[PDB]
């Protein structure tokens, strides 16, 4: 049923269903087998940033991830997305664990989507995360997703004693639909900035965190725990 | 039910309510009886704009409604909003028709809040819609609103012909909550601009056009078309 | 000396150093000669839009110029632009007429860099002037520009009467210098917006106007007025 | 010569002109002596931030100062700034050390100012330092002032061994010109942020930090150290 455009930031190699042989950051059309991918040495415990940045221009879907050491993984695509996405959206934020585990916190989370048309006349919607609140009615939570008082976004369980659970999946979007394409647009870009930190104590950390993109009423796909992200019903 | 901040622009003088015994513009609190006023020449068929703005720093609430051709109104009041509203808002645009009536049309319209804490964290919204889309998802149109293909946001009822109706109320909501002030925030500020078109061949024009933030759950007030500008139940 | 990258709109085809067989939309990396065009549509007398955008990550100088009826061209260049500019620039418009003419008329002109290193510590410079003044404090006019009491940058030489003259050479540069890229930024990425009007009476329009971007001191090469637009000593 | 609007961040008690017997953040206009001052505890090496805000709509100067375990000191005052600036100012931050001394230490300064006019006519400058560089060509630095590797801009002399020196005076302003009032705009506004490290071995920290807003031409009076805070040739 949905349609995903997603960053991914992968931290457990699945070597069967594409993944390189790797952490890795991709970017995701319509399948969790990302069109392109780039070697991502995730910091453990450590806070990262990552940005995503597209225009309708020069239709490039790119994305830094970056943490304060300065080691980043960029990987960029060339789609239109005008061909992918349906023209109103909700975007997101997705995380897993699955066999291994991993904190997946956000800490920050900001959006920007502006057309362009002809002539003066933009839309636009911004928005930024710095603190999430316990009640955050602008954010809509899926499945294990919570927003704390500590002021952050925990996508996927944690335990009561800091520790991160198995299994689990959870995605925050925001409230209102985003009008990402218009046909009549000269200009339809996105950017999107996230702050996470991606902590485990396991042999392995997994699965991720993934920005994404799709259709207003997306919703966690089933057994889309793990390797999936939380954003596709499988690994096709 | 409803809790209101509204700045109108209140194209007809209803002095049995409080209206001064012109068009005026007017910071309501909590009633239609504004509590600033100032008078507001009008400029029928012409493109006006508003400016609201806030901060609750200086705490003060100020608006500016000018045309083109450099006329303009400001009414300014002091008021502690944290006070008056809760902390999850909606904000939106309403209009009304009674007796009299006049087009409602709002051209474009951008919205802008921020919480600044300590320490480089700030919530952002921002929207800004320059163009309406007829299947305009990002906002909620209530009662006669309606958004057109010719990128407007009608606000009361116009008929095939270009008629505005008598006995209209409709308002148009933003589709997220806002979160307009946090107790922890050193700034909560918040803009909004808008522009309309208020057209009358009617002997008055009537009845305004108020930029508001209410509860989230902000419907039309039974009853509230006409002087009532559609954010109150009654004259209070 | 200067060193220049530049988004031309040109409005005569100079088949002789470069330009394709029509009037074009080109990325200029160090020479006039275009790394890459599109054929463009100039409409006579009407309100352009350009848009240029350019991010570090994806690396791509993206461009569109459009029209109200909606014509556009498009132009994208995959190029490193910390490998071509200095780390502070200044950037600017430019335009010429030479043997055939044109007014180079901007309306509106709008800038936004930022630089987003390792970790919520961005710089950004933005500016916009959708009316120019005639002291215009904040812009660098070189040669022939002027602004007007209008609200308009004439880049080049219109007479008394509202007609463009042949020869001109003009140029506007921001007076703050700008840091486009820092080697510790993870996203340096700009944009720029103009609207322009570019009219002639001519049996061909001529030549052109240009965003640029050049060493902070740049200055108007000597008889860079007709096909290169004010920006190269030479077509080479 | 100079006019002046500041924001003080007045760390030193000098109750002999005007001062009142504690520190305190005060709006100045044309005139070390504050029109009006607030209460400031300053916490002796935090980082606080500053918030100026003005609107010419509500014409209202406030400024909030706030450090991260939430005190805060907040002044307003009410004035029309388009009677007291020229048109195009530049703006600006100072410090002062005397007989006692602080560092004045900026790890960040954010501006904007906005000229709305009628009819979406915005004329707009925007910027951020979140890290200052060495050689920050888009910052005028005056008299002490020096902007480090570190990121920081040390307003006043600070030694090799990290200690604040006595009579010093420095000052940053922005390089271009702001036209922070224009008589046709409907809205002048704007804000500025800074963060500020105001750290002090001695008996009292002295003198503080401004922000400031000047003629173009601005310079450091003769004998501004101390309780001038770089601002103001005397004390009337
Ligand atoms: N370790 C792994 N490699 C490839 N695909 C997988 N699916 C689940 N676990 C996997
Ligand atoms: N003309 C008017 N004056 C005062 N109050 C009113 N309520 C309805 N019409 C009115
Ligand atoms: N018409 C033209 N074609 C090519 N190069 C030129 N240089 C000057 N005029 C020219
Ligand atoms: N301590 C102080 N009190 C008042 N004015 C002053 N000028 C210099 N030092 C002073
Ligand atoms: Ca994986
Ligand atoms: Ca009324
Ligand atoms: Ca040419
Ligand atoms: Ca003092
Ligand atoms: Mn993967
Ligand atoms: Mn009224
Ligand atoms: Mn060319
Ligand atoms: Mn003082």
């Amino acid at each position: 049923a949905d349609t995903i455009v997603a960053v991914e930031l992968d931290t457990y190699p699945n070597t069967d269903i594409g993944d390189p042989s790797y952490p890795h950051i991709g970017i995701d059309i319509k399948s969790v087998r990302s069109k392109k991918t780039a070697k991502w040495n995730m910091q453990n415990g450590k806070v990262g940033t990552a940005h995503i940045i597209y225009n309708s221009v020069g239709k490039r879907l790119s994305a830094v991830v970056s943490y304060p050491n300065g080691d980043s993984a960029t990987v960029s695509y060339d789609v239109d997305l005008d061909n992918v996405l349906p023209e109103w959206v909700r975007v997101g934020l997705s995380a897993s664990t699955g066999l291994y585990k991993e904190t997946n916190t956000i800490l920050s989370w900001s959006f920007t989507s502006k057309l362009k048309s002809n002539s003066h006349e933009t839309n636009a919607l911004h928005f930024m995360f710095n603190q999430f609140s316990k009640d955050q009615k602008d954010l809509i939570l899926q499945g294990d997703a919570t927003t704390g008082t500590e002021g952050n976004l925990r996508l996927t369980r944690v335990s009561s004693n800091g520790s991160p659970q198995g299994s689990s999946v959870g995605r925050a979007l925001f409230y209102a639909p985003v009008h990402i394409w218009e046909s009549s647009a000269v200009v339809a870009s996105f950017e999107a900035t996230f702050t996470f930190l991606i902590k485990s104590p396991d042999s392995h950390p997994a699965d991720g965190i993934a920005f994404f993109i799709s259709n207003i009423d997306s919703s966690i796909p089933s057994g889309s725990t793990g390797r999936l992200l939380g954003l596709f019903p499988d690994a096709n």
